[PDB]
């Protein structure tokens, strides 16, 4: 009793989810469009670099495992289960990550492949613990996308964007996330109620409160320091709480993860690491 893959339907995004199938001629693009991951049809897993391929998985990977695959009918695919594999019977091979240690079961359903808009590719153990627009896409890897850290007060009147897209506590006291079209994507629905101050507060909780710190509005999402708020520039608004825990460049098993930070301080949604 255990999960079985369904195929990938999503070409040309920037993530592939546990469980799904990546087949030849399919492919993920970065955010940017940069950069693309691409399963060729002669069985090599390929990323390619404004259209000139950069890298290939293959033995000379490091934290990467080749094993026999003695399997006659395994088509070729590639797909995360925790780990990534890649079935290549041409080759009579597996190639497959060495993933830092496992904490959970539970990492298995929540472990998705992204496409960075760094070139990198970086497995991670995500989880969205509050998604104010289900209906729009989380974009994961995009350099224009606004992360906000716990402990960040939102200004009355200051706009935070990301790209076209836009979060703002508004003079009239609601909190409201516009998409790239102008239109809201999200709000709290606190206009009108003497909201005072809205905070994505050190223990990862969105809240705006009113007069005596009355809560107008909160996410539920207390209890996650490591949590961040992100704002995409489609218009999507999350709280999520994710992990890497594997990448082609940076990674180190016992290395320290970080996101890394524009010149101004402010984080990016951008995996790297450090001793």
């Amino acid at each position: 009793a255990g999960r079985t893959r369904i195929p990938f339907n999503g070409v040309g995004t920037s993530v592939l989810p546990a469980y799904q199938t990546l087949s030849a001629g399919q492919y993920l693009l970065s955010p940017n469009q940069r950069f693309k991951l691409l399963l060729q049809g002669d069985g090599n897993l390929v990323i390619q670099d404004n259209g000139a391929t950069v890298w290939v998985a293959n033995e000379q990977q490091p934290f990467s495992s080749t094993i026999p695959l003695r399997n006659k009918k395994a088509p070729l695919a590639f797909y995360v289960q925790y780990g990534a594999f890649l079935d290549d019977y041409s080759r009579r091979r597996v190639w497959l990550t060495d993933n830092s240690t496992f904490t959970s079961n539970d990492q298995w359903n929540r472990t998705h492949l992204v496409l960075q808009d760094d070139g990198n590719i970086v497995l991670v153990d995500s989880l969205a613990l509050w998604n104010g627009t289900p209906a729009i896409p989380l974009v994961p890897g995009a350099i224009d996308s606004l992360l906000l850290a716990p402990g960040s007060e939102l200004v009355q009147g200051v706009v935070y964007g990301a790209g076209a897209s836009k979060l703002v506590f508004q003079g009239d006291g609601n909190l409201v996330a516009y998409g790239p079209n102008g239109a809201a994507t999200w709000n709290a629905g606190t206009q009108g109620k003497g909201a005072v101050r809205a905070v994505f507060q050190g223990d990862g909780n969105l809240v705006v409160y009113g007069a005596g710190n009355a809560v107008l509005w909160h996410s539920h999402t207390g209890g996650h320091a490591s949590a961040v708020l992100r704002l995409q520039a489609n218009g999507s608004i999350a709280i999520l709480d994710e992990k890497p825990v594997w990448a082609r460049f940076g990674f180190q098993p016992t290395y320290r993860h970080i996101r890394k930070i524009n010149p101004d301080q402010k984080p990016i949604d951008i995996w790297t690491w450090h001793f």
